């Protein structure tokens, strides 16, 4: 499938078995996912937007489901307002910008 | 024209007679230029995003080339990081998300 932008290109995903709604971010170089219960090994981590840095919980090798495309990589927790997924997973899924 | 996203995918911009380098990020609504001077009239406002929210000058239809794309809409001046292309001149210069 391809997206316009005429809308923000927001997708279901599947992390920790619960059903959610991301973004599709190429200018995202990480996925960060809004606090939730996520079973695993964690590491606190500062990464960074406009407006500043955010403390957040790092997951590695977390399988995560993103429009039906399975990924494994870092995932990010914590007070984010909107699901990102950024360019850690959208290269496994094989996502590309073209134009 | 295809870009992956091993690595940020970055374009060179011409806004204001000048040559900048800036981020095609479909995860942005809108599109922010770092501290210019730039002519014409705009408004204050601000806007927010993973740490909290800048304030920006908002100018309204400028004149932007964006990888050899013209477009002509909404940039916000203020203290990004990083220049960001968002939706609303991505819809001009025709990218699509392919997945
Ligand atoms: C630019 C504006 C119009 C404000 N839009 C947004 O910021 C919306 C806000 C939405 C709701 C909050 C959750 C994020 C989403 C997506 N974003 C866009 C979104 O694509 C945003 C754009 C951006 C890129 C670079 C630097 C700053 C901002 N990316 C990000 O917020 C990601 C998050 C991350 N760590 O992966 N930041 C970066 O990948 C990133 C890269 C380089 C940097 C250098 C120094 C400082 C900060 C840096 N942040
Ligand atoms: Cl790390
Ligand atoms: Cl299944
Ligand atoms: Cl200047
Ligand atoms: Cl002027
Ligand atoms: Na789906
Ligand atoms: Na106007
Ligand atoms: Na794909």
């Amino acid at each position: 499938p391809q997206i316009t932008l005429w809308k923000r290109p927001l997708v279901t995903i599947k992390i920790g078995g619960q059903l959610k709604e991301a973004l599709l971010d190429t200018g995202a170089d990480d996925t960060v996912i809004e606090e939730m219960s996520l079973p695993g090994r964690w590491k606190p981590k500062m990464i960074g937007g406009i407006g500043g840095f955010i403390k957040v919980r790092q997951y590695d090798q977390i399988i995560i489901e993103i429009a039906g495309h399975k990924a494994i990589g870092t995932v990010l927790v914590g007070p984010t307002p909107v699901n990102i997924i950024g360019r850690n997973l959208l290269t496994q899924i094989g996502a590309t910008l073209n134009f």
